[PDB]
């Protein structure tokens, strides 16, 4: 010693290291080992103003003792939704993949960023591997891609690419003097298509929506109409965005008949497979994405159907001439193959190795194990279907094309009624009220939402391979019980 | 009963439960407990084609037994860079905060998304807490914000906000019929300002750069000049982006004199404090961002100076009328709780992680006082290395640092008796890349070297981790000197 302004190490490491070991056990005791126990509440509901009185969130000038901090962690787990609980069907993700989680913890400790090979050599070789594999599942011989934070941004990137490819001078000039650029998507499209059009300075008014048929599928005959009208307005079409697996219904646009339309006019074709993309793993169901190999770009989120954990979404491009680079290049030599850097393919600088956790799963299960996981979801989906039809008071909107089982629950008081406006206006308030109860019970969680002209209906999503047939029987047994007297 | 179309389960949990327990212990033994040990290699260098031949990355139809898988994890750590090693100064982050890691692991197991209160009640109350606290450090009375994946997106989001405020019809009509929108930033700005300008359909040609003085600081007299020229071209200025802590030099634009220029013309003022933002925690050094409370929006990444872990970047807005919402809304789908506590329509993202929770865990564990002291020690260690660099010969300092960005050349002995002419620089250029090549093969150090705005290859040092000691600074210069003495 010493110096100014006072030097040493000043740290209480060996204690702070225990807090990490103690947190690890909380994960094991209170999450990992209780992950498959159906006998636990999916959520400990407490309104906002009551949960504030339970957590002590104020960050004061002084710290808190290790006991008080371990209490917070004890509570943070107790009061949060259990996304791993087998009875969690509230989102397009659920369950706990043990192998992806172990990889997830690793990434957290190393705390790597994927600027370049010199900081993340392993994880950059893994992203190369995963992207190459995914590109095979699509059917391309070569390609290119990056991992974005959420398939929402993946679509944004693909929209920005289709604009750069159409007129790469937009990167420098901007859109001031350019005519109206127009993209075409289905009205069943994710809403990130809307945020994107605005964000990229294209405007939501320039997102032409193509009519869908009775199954939620885009109609390629109409698309030709919308592309000629756009031109005849003086506007410049440049992109078509189909969806292979919508969020609500799980529909699958016909990519082979859309590709034939995009190729007649030379328009980028982007397929939003954030949800249905994982079906490409199954030889049995990968036909849902027939013709995807004719698109120019594909979005795919493994954190959904394959339980990679949040976040994990990839954008794949059919190019190999560094178009990704040519589009996202900016400022910044020796001494290694600089090709293995990717800092200038993305809009972000820092980035986490989202693709590594998936790699850990694919190694642990192989394509064969992932194939079975996707296929089983379809079985459990179609099982719930067969059981829903047996019951009265459960109306199915349609046979699902994916694992999105959309149905109403009609209480007995509303049966023998007539299919008129007055009937719907009352059926509307059923799902939201059945959701209020199952959230206070902590025994179930399903999504309710309107769609198109349809009023509040349920959407069920089978993903986790811990779900059992008995978890589907309980779904209908539970909803029935909570809405029997409504 | 058992029946069609193939039912069970048949998952073999108890194995998957070991792999998690075994990985947890692997983390403890080989990372957490070895975090501060300086005598270990900062990195196990192996080129791609040799590291590819060592990891076996191929994803086959079949899986691999847990023993090979536990080997994989063992190798991934052995060959990866140790960002927690105290002698890691290669980027604007480093070190291991044990408390943020515990929070990182917690978030990791729950695997939550922050759509709404019904999915992430806790983490939404935590994000409200952090945002409110941060907004005080800025000096605002009230505000609004969200956590983005990386300060790059924070700048992108703030730039899109200023455009919505300037003409909110751009959200629907777009930019087709509108005149040229122009923003003004410093040439010392992060490059996400260029990526953003392109991405948002504004165009890089419309990013006017204001000249910098000898300290790297924007010159408010020029800023006024560029706004009159821009307008006199028929173009429409709408945003000014100052930087409170540049990446290379660590400069701090003068926010009070820039704000006065933005207020005379009614232009959004955005401060890129992704790096220097953490200085607001220090009463001594928070003067570097004097006048930030006059800006309309602030970006601030705790995953850097405060060691929150990646990723963690916040966008703060001076509004309270749900401008963030009004701008990033797509009301795509009501009782029975206060929907105000949802944030799904404030972001450009749909799904989102609780980046702010790990920081909250640190602030709780250390208090504002602990965060203040950690920031100050970095400043001291910076000024120590500075004073030590001047004592040594062969080390030329580009300038006195305003932050913890210590930029210096290393002049091998062969070039110390030369003259300060062109040929001198041209040879000095290849010094840093070759001194970096060795320390990466030695595995004993990692700091960044880069050219800059006409300066030739020089080193950049970033003091962050409070595990760094004077002995880690003396070794920095002793090591660089040793590796380049024979050049
Ligand atoms: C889930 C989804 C997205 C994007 O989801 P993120 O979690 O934001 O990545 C986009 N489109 C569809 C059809 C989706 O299901
Ligand atoms: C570190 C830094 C950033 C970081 O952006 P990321 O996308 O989070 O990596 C942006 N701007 C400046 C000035 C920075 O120092």
């Amino acid at each position: 010693v010493d110096g100014v302004v006072l030097n040493g190490p000043q740290t209480d490491v060996k204690a702070g290291e225990k807090f990490v070991e103690e947190a690890c056990r909380l994960i094991m005791e209170e999450v990992v080992l209780k992950a498959t126990d159906v006998n636990e509440k999916v959520c400990e509901w407490q309104p906002p103003e009551q949960l504030r009185q339970l957590l002590d969130l104020e960050m004061r000038d002084t710290g808190e003792s290790q006991d008080k901090l371990l209490k917070l962690c004890q509570d943070v787990i107790h009061f949060s939704v259990k996304t791993n609980h087998p009875r969690f069907f509230n989102q397009l993700y659920a369950g706990l993949d043990y192998y992806s989680l172990a990889a997830r913890i690793i990434t957290e400790a190393l705390n790597p960023s994927i600027y370049t090979y010199e900081v993340s050599p392993v994880f950059l070789l893994v992203e190369e591997a995963v992207l190459k594999k995914m590109i095979e599942c699509v059917g391309w011989k070569e390609g290119d891609g990056i991992f974005n934070p959420g398939g929402s941004v993946s679509n944004m990137c693909a929209m920005n690419l289709a604009r750069y490819r159409h007129c790469p001078d937009i990167k420098e000039k901007g859109l001031s003097g350019l005519p109206r650029l127009i993209l075409f998507t289905s009205a069943e499209c994710h809403y990130s298509m809307k945020k994107a059009a605005s964000f990229l300075g294209i405007g939501t008014q320039n997102v032409y929506f193509v009519e869908t048929d009775g199954r939620g599928k885009m109609i390629p005959e109409d698309l030709e109409k919308q592309i000629w009208q756009a031109r005849q307005e003086g506007a410049v079409p440049f992109l078509v965005c189909a969806t292979s697996g919508t969020t609500v219904l799980g529909a699958f646009d016909p990519l082979d008949e859309i590709a034939e339309v995009c190729e007649r006019h030379g328009l980028w074709l982007h397929v939003d497979a954030s949800w249905g993309g994982s079906a490409l793993v199954s030889r049995k169901h990968r036909r849902l994405l027939h013709g995807i190999h004719r698109a120019d770009s594909v979005a795919w989120n493994p954190h959904k159907m394959l339980m990679a954990g949040i976040q994990c979404s990839a954008l794949l491009v059919k190019d190999k001439s560094d178009l990704l680079k040519k589009c996202y290049s900016a400022k910044a030599d020796k001494f290694y193959d600089v090709s293995y850097d990717t800092g200038d393919k993305s809009i972000q600088c820092s980035r986490r190795p989202d693709a590594f956790k998936f790699w850990m799963t694919w190694k642990a299960l192989g394509t064969s194990g992932l194939e079975e996981r996707v296929n089983r979801a379809f079985a459990l989906s179609r099982y719930l279907v067969d059981e829903i039809k047996k019951r009265e008071g459960f109306k199915l909107l349609m046979e699902p094309e994916y694992t999105n089982v959309c149905f109403w629950y009609i209480p007995p008081s509303l049966r023998e009624m007539e299919e008129g406006p007055e009937f719907w206006r009352k059926l509307s308030l059923v799902a939201p009220a059945i959701k209020e109860k199952m959230m206070k019970k902590g025994s179930l969680m399903l999504g309710y939402q309107p769609h198109r002209g349809k009023v509040n209906f349920f959407r069920q999503v089978v993903i986790s391979p811990q779900v059992s047939r008995e978890d589907m029987d309980f779904l209908l047994d539970e909803i029935d019980s909570l809405g029997r007297d409504m």
